[PDB]
């Protein structure tokens, strides 16, 4: 393993501060600060390759140290979600075997007497989209913040986010000739829901879109393309220019303008426990490499996000998604909640738990929805359609489920590839197959050929405006520009609709106390009400920023 590659030259001194060795944070700075000074960074790294695993779409500070293991083998995180077969010296088989967060009590009980090390004034958990957000906001006026993520690199599930982030009115829409107006975000974001949604929290999150979509504006991002999500009525998923993802690129610059005002980031860092007074006193971070700590501070803003990708619990609520598989990112297992349960938090809509229609088994990914926005149709096993591919995802994740062998394959153009520019990514991974005419895609995909056919040119048809066979309301583009592509997607745990219960402030209710419990704030996948019992596609984006901001600041205004 690469610290015995690197004891053979000269010492323990090479990587570590000291020569007894030892790491003197989590987030490795010391150690990533040699290996770059005698190999090199990231960038140089990257031009130095011919797929390279030193340049990708992952954001924010990627150490060395998150693959480059020193004391243990080696692995890509590539290898959390692809399989590229990359030939890592050192090399291991990614392992993640799901720890739970009250276990070693009495070592955490041993580590909450045994001192007390840092204080600041707020607290976020979590890395992606809701906690940087909020690290703008506490920070942004007001607060000392220390944030803390598990992971060895940050982002969560934000930053694989594709499609869009929902926003109304007064975006840039006003420069497209999309007309649109507030009440149809929170009137197709009820129905979407099933009406079950908390009403006001679907209000903040249409009223404050616009704004949300300003900030990022004033930050850096670009938030300029924009399409349709299954479920909406006018055009409202805001993206990158040209049908990129918004995901990465929100990321990306909330972890900037985190780290520019003085975010104390720290990766390799569980929070394990939250610190009773019951009002919030601290928090209890197991560091990876430092060990267990106590952090007093005035707010803690919960923003762990969800727990799709714990199979096990996921299967608890809903076992019919036992043994599939998830969009997510590794983290997302519900450590956060259970974190708050502990502190007496309430929850609600746990149960009700979002599949993705569209995965792909061979690749390990999301597949967009927008290729289906932009035109796809889906067709089973046999050759033929069998639903209105931009319905609801509980909707089309049932029908392909109902399908001749549990997959089914979106089948698209030459001209719905050029026209959303996510598809580049799915072609460079290999797992698009290609047609010169639909006879050609058939042989390929192992559909026949005439049916196929016969399907295509009916959708053309119904392409002309009406869907005689499935309803699909919007029909964009005809599907007879060659090449020919075609992909198997199937269903995968995607989004936690449930979770914590919060108000419009962001504050924490207790379950027993049916009021907030004291300094407690939560933003993002982690909370529930926000999305009833059905997200609308580009909605948690918008959730995670609008609520990050709110939960920022009112954690500034306590302690303050
Ligand atoms: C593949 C994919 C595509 C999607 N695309 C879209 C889209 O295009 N538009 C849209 O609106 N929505 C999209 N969604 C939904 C959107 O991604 C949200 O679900 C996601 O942004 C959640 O934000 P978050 O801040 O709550 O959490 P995340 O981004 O998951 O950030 C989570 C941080 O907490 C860290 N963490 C967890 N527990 C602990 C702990 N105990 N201590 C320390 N750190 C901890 C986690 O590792 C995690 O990184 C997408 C999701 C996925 C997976
Ligand atoms: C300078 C003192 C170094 C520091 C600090 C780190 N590494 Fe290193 N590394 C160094 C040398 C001179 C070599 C040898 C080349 C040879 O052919 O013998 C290496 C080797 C590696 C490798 C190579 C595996 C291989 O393909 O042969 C890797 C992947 C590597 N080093 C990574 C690495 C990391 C992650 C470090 C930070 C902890 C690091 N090195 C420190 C010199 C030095
Ligand atoms: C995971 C995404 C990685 C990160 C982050 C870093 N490295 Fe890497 N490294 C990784 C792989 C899978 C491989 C080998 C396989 C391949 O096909 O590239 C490597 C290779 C190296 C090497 C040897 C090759 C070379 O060009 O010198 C070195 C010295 C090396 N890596 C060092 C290194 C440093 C200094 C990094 C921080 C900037 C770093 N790696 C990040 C996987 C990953
Ligand atoms: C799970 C959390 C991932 C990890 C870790 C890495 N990637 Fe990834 N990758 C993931 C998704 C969900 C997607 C598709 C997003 C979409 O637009 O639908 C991708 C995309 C790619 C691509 C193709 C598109 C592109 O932007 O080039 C490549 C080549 C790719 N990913 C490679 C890659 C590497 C080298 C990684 C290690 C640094 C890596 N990915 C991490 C999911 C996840
Ligand atoms: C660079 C290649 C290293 C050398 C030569 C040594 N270590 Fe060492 N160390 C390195 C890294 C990347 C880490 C982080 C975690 C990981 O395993 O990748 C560490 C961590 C440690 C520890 C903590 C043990 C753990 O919980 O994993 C210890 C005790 C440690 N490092 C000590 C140490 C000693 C005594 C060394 C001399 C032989 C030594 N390390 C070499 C990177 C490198």
């Amino acid at each position: 393993v690469l610290a015995d590659f690197h004891g053979e030259m000269g010492g323990c001194d090479s990587c570590h501060v000291s020569d007894k060795g030892g790491v003197t944070n989590d987030n490795l700075t010391h150690e990533n600060g040699q290996c770059v000074s005698c190999h090199g960074d990231l960038k140089e790294l990257a031009a130095a390759a011919p797929v390279s695993p030193h340049k990708s779409h992952l954001i924010g500070e990627i150490a060395c140290t998150s693959c480059h293991k020193g004391h243990e083998k080696s692995v890509a995180y590539c290898d959390a979600c692809h399989s590229f077969g990359f030939d890592m010296p050192f090399g291991g088989k990614w392992e993640r075997k799901f720890v739970p967060v009250d276990a070693d009590k009495a070592a955490q009980d041993k580590a909450i007497a045994a001192g007390v090390k840092e204080t600041t004034d707020v607290v976020i958990i979590g890395s992606g989209g809701a906690g940087l957000a909020a690290a703008v906001s506490a920070r942004d006026a007001g607060a000392k913040v220390i944030l803390l993520e598990k992971e060895p690199i940050p982002g969560g599930n934000t930053k694989l986010a594709a499609g869009g982030m929902n926003a109304a009115e007064t975006k840039p829409q006003a420069k497209l000739g999309i007309e649109d107006k507030k009440q149809i975000m929170i009137d197709d974001t009820m129905k979407g829901g099933r009406n079950i949604n908390d009403p006001e929290l679907v209000k903040v999150l249409a009223n404050n879109s616009s704004d949300s979509i300003d900030w990022l504006t004033s930050m850096g991002a670009d938030m300029t393309d924009v399409g349709r999500m299954g479920g909406a009525s006018v055009n409202r998923s805001h993206r990158p220019t040209g049908g990129a993802g918004v995901g990465a690129h929100v990321a990306q610059v909330l972890w900037d303008n985190a780290v520019k005002r003085g975010t104390d980031i720290r990766l390799n860092s569980r929070v394990v426990r939250i610190l009773e007074d019951g009002k919030v006193t601290g928090v209890l971070v197991k560091g990876e490499y430092t060990g267990y700590y106590v952090i007093k501070a005035d707010a803690v803003v919960i923003a762990a996000g969800g727990f799709a990708k714990n199979n096990e619990r996921v299967s608890k609520y809903d076992p019919k998604l036992k043994g599939f598989k998830a969009t997510n990112h590794p983290g997302a297992t519900g450590d956060g909640l259970d974190v708050a349960l502990q502190a007496g938090a309430a929850t609600r809509d746990l149960q009700y738990i979002q599949a993705h229609p569209t995965y792909s088994p061979a690749g390990g990914v999301m597949i967009t929805e927008a290729v289906r926005g932009n035109g796809a149709i889906v067709v089973n096993r046999e050759g033929n359609r069998f639903m209105n591919e931009i319905t609801t995802r509980d909707k089309a994740s049932a029908a392909i489920l109902q399908q001749k062998g549990e997959s089914a394959y979106l089948v698209f153009d030459d001209s719905i590839r050029k026209s959303l520019k996510a598809i580049e990514g799915y072609v460079h991974l290999n797992i698009v197959k290609e047609g010169k005419t639909i006879e050609e895609l058939a042989k390929q995909i192992d559909v026949p050929a005439a049916e196929l056919a016969k399907t295509v040119t009916a959708y053309n048809g119904f392409v002309s405006g009406k869907d005689a066979q499935f309803e699909r309301p919007d029909l964009p583009r005809e599907l007879v520009v060659a090449p020919f592509y075609a992909l198997e997607i199937a269903p995968a745990v995607h989004h936690t609709m449930g979770g914590l219960v919060i108000d419009t402030k962001a504050e924490v209710k207790s379950e027993k106390t049916a009021k907030p419990i004291t300094g407690l704030y939560a933003a993002g996948e982690v909370t529930g009400g926000v999305h009833g019992a059905n997200r609308l596609g580009g909605n948690a984006i918008s959730d995670i920023v609008t609520y990050g901001r709110i939960a920022g600041a009112s954690a500034a205004k306590f302690a303050k």
